[PDB]
């Protein structure tokens, strides 16, 4: 509360280490679903159906111009992009085991480097 704060966890590396896991997860070999945006024009149903795209190159570029304000918010965005995997295709399908592979990928990842 007002003049009560918990000691300051350092938080000066999250960044560096943030890159760290998106270059992880844009080099392991299940990554060709959500290395770009899903094209709107060209998958039917995409667009009305998944009401917030994310994909890897777009946390690329949202992570090197500061548009995520604390580690927290670069989790989100990842899991969104599994989320929205997981929304549009069946488990049993090339693109929805490899988004449930780099879910699992990804969590490890962020577990070993931050809890």
């Amino acid at each position: 509360s007002m003049s009560v704060k918990k000691p300051k966890r350092d938080d000066s590396k999250d960044l560096a280490l943030c890159s760290m896991i998106l270059t992880e997860m844009e080099t392991h070999e299940d990554a060709w679903p959500f290395l770009l945006p899903v094209n709107l024009k060209l998958v039917p149903g995409y667009k009305k159906v998944i009401k917030k795209p994310m994909d890897f190159s777009t946390i690329r570029e949202k992570l090197s111009s500061g548009q995520y304000p604390n580690l927290e918010t670069f989790a989100l965005d990842v899991r969104l992009v599994f989320d929205n995997c997981e929304t549009f295709n069946e488990d049993d399908s090339d693109i929805g085991r490899a988004g449930h592979n780099m879910r699992k990928y990804f969590e490890k990842k962020w577990t070993d480097t931050f809890k």
